[PDB]
């Protein structure tokens, strides 16, 4: 029963073997979900499921620097469903972020902003109810 948008502190930034876990329910008639791994006002990793982009479901990933978006990465595999519970797991590794949804691998996003110690906040927003958010070293 967390309030969305929710800011999860990542003190000391991210590092290899850090695992972030987000639990919630997609609202009925959802349009999008956003997880923003922020470096101050910049976004090192934007993970953005879209439920109705031109009548299709897609995952868009990108990086924002100085208010401008970089080149998009796109994935047709879409494990979310309107009205249903979900579990997002983000594993940080030396070269990328690895994302799994409902315990199944979804995608990898290579680090563009390499100073991992400065990625100190995760913003969770969009058309969801949020149950829990945590991070641990595994
Ligand atoms: O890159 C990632 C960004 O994407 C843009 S949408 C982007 O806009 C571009 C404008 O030039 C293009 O239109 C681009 N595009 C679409 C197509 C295309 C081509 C063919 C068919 C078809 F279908 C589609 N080609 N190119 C769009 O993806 C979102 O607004 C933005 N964002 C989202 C949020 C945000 C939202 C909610 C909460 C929150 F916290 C943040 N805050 N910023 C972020 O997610
Ligand atoms: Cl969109």
């Amino acid at each position: 029963p967390l309030t969305v948008p929710y800011d999860l502190p990542l003190p000391g930034g991210v590092m290899p073997r850090m695992l972030i876990t987000i639990m919630g329910t997609v609202k009925p008639n959802a349009n999008r979900i956003v997880l923003d791994f922020r470096r101050g006002n910049d976004v090192a990793f934007h993970f953005n499921p879209r439920f109705n982009e031109n009548n299709r479901r897609v995952i868009v990933c990108n990086t924002k620097q100085d208010n401008n978006w970089g080149k998009e990465e796109r994935q047709s595999a879409f494990p979310f469903e309107s009205g249903k519970p979900f579990k997002i797991q983000v594993l940080v590794e030396a070269d990328h972020f690895k994302v799994a949804v409902n315990d199944a691998h979804l995608l990898q996003y290579n680090h563009r902003m390499k100073n991992l110690r400065e990625i100190s906040q995760l913003g969770i927003s969009g058309d969801i109810t949020l149950t829990s958010a945590n991070h641990a070293m595994i």
